[PDB]
């Protein structure tokens, strides 16, 4: 469920098997999909530097330089077998069907949609855990692989009664 942002974050720097972690917005600068200078809304310029991103490596040259829901539908199908991703939650694929996101569909991922370009953005939900931010100092990661799936690899136990 919702997580406070200092608890994702060290969270997120114990896990070494992600290394790479950053907000959404020096991401799409160091990938040069925006500039300093480019035309943002406050609320889009806010989601970008509270939004948070994680991958397993440096995929910054990988992304260097349609309705969303088609698009989502589509990453979907990419994932083939694999499973975990907050995505797929709640969700059944057939072939090119998909059968059962909010934030997902939200502005603020449209005008995503539009900077990240088709294919990439599509990847993007793949190569990345997203985490947004909900309300005052509540996120939730909406795209890539359940962030528990990781968690319990570098942290391994195989009892508790209780472990948020």
């Amino acid at each position: 469920m919702l997580t406070r942002k200092e608890d994702l974050l060290t969270v997120l720097k114990q896990i070494s098997a992600l290394k790479y972690v950053s907000n959404l917005y020096e991401f799409l600068l160091a990938t040069e999909k925006i500039v300093q200078t480019s035309e943002l809304d406050t609320q889009f310029q806010e989601f970008l530097t509270t939004t948070i991103i994680a991958s397993e490596q440096n995929l910054v040259e990988n992304y260097k330089q349609m309705t969303i829901k088609q698009v989502i539908d589509d990453s979907i199908i990419l994932l083939g077998n694999k499973q975990n991703y907050v995505q797929q939650i709640g969700t059944t694929t057939i072939g090119f069907y998909v059968e059962y996101r909010q934030t997902l569909y939200s502005s603020n991922f449209r005008n995503l949609l539009n900077i990240f370009g088709e294919e990439d953005f599509k990847y993007f939900l793949i190569d990345f855990l997203v985490f947004t931010k909900v309300e005052q100092n509540g996120y939730l990661q909406v795209a890539g692989v359940c962030l528990n799936q990781y968690f319990s690899v570098q942290v391994k136990q195989k009892k508790w009664y209780k472990n948020n």
